[PDB]
């Protein structure tokens, strides 16, 4: 689990967005895996508007945050899992490290700011939905 605030939106991966993100909706892509609902309390996260390729993320089941080299975002083929089938997803960025369902939604983030959110693993990758260009999200 796990959502980026930033203004007065929250980003969540689509697939855990609750009936309250639905009923408040912004944006979603189904294609990415990610849902942008509004909120009433501002949030103080700040996106990064970047080309980073490096940075550090959270991994819920090992309470660890691991720095990471990634790849740019780009159209992937994700694997069948033991819980969830293979899928293709875009604006998806892969590096080597450790992923468990219940990670989606940790944060990957570099020295400008939030980059994305875990939304993809197993076979030893982590996937990140990057969030770097929905400009929208500042104003
Ligand atoms: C994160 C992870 C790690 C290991 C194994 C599997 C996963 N995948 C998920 O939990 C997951 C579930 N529903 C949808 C999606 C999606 N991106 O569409 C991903
Ligand atoms: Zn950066």
């Amino acid at each position: 689990s796990g959502a980026i605030y930033v203004g007065n939106y929250r980003v969540v991966n689509r697939h855990l967005a609750t009936h309250n993100d639905w009923a408040n909706l912004v944006w979603e892509d189904s294609s990415r895996d990610l849902l942008v609902s509004s909120t009433t309390a501002q949030g103080c996260d700040t996106i990064a508007r970047c080309d980073c390729q490096t940075g550090v993320y959270y991994c819920s089941s090992r309470r660890k945050h691991y720095p990471v080299s990634f790849s740019k975002p780009s159209l992937i083929f994700v694997e069948a899992s033991e819980y969830y089938p293979a899928r293709y997803q875009s604006h998806l960025m892969l590096a080597v490290g450790h992923s468990e369902p219940g990670d989606c939604g940790g944060i990957l983030r570099c020295q400008h700011g939030v980059v994305g959110i875990v939304s993809t693993g197993g076979n030893g990758l982590v996937g990140f939905a990057d969030v770097r260009d929905l400009l929208w999200l500042d104003e």
